[PDB]
């Protein structure tokens, strides 16, 4: 007799609660290959924190990491951060979907949903086939 | 380079099935349950089969369909619907299925989308971190 409560799942979202004591690891999907892909990192009020340039990447999934520091190398306090992945294809900028870890706080409500730390209630259609 | 022609995993309830091959996919189950199932229907909503999965733990549950109706007759290749559900304390709840689809082309919204075989234009928030 079990649930997801306490487990980490992977969610199609641009926010995640980060414990900056540990490396943060996640991915994005890139539908066309590109010479220039990146993730801007913001704090929970929209202020830029850092920029992760991923350089050239092939179509498919791309993994990335954030060490929890701002672009000045100072450790950021644990909390909710925003990850905006994008790419430049033929001189135009496109958004990419990120897949980010979240803890399940509880299960709630025909319709079941996950209550995800920092996200509120999320539908299962956003959650990755659970590991 | 393209993505075109690859197979991705989509939070959807429909998939183009080639019934000459076994069909394999997953659902997410948020709370463990003694009774989990997948109803299968043709593209007109006519019921084809019932895949009973019995008791399952919270997490990912994999399932397969051999392409046959409940009388053992091979169904024709085509779009099929997979409705995963469970029973929990006497109440029935839908579950999210994650099904394979072929990438026909890559296109714009909307603002990058996948045109998936049998599904149309689908947002990357519905697509599994691509293998």
């Amino acid at each position: 007799a079990s649930s997801l409560v306490g487990r980490k799942v992977i969610v199609a979202t641009d926010k995640s609660v980060v414990d900056t004591k540990d490396t943060f690891k996640a991915s994005l999907n890139l539908p066309v290959s590109s010479s220039n892909v990146w993730v801007n990192v913001y704090d929970d009020k929209g202020t830029v924190v850092n920029r992760i340039n991923l350089g050239q990447q092939a179509a498919g999934s791309v993994s990335f990491m954030w060490d929890g520091k701002d672009s000045s190398g100072n450790i950021m306090p644990p909390g909710t951060y925003k990850f905006e992945a994008q790419t430049s294809i033929d001189g135009k900028t496109y958004g990419l979907q990120t897949y980010l870890p979240a803890n399940v706080d509880s299960v709630t409500l025909g319709e079941l949903m996950l209550n995800l730390a920092g996200l509120g209630s999320i539908a299962l259609s956003k959650v990755q086939i659970i590991g």
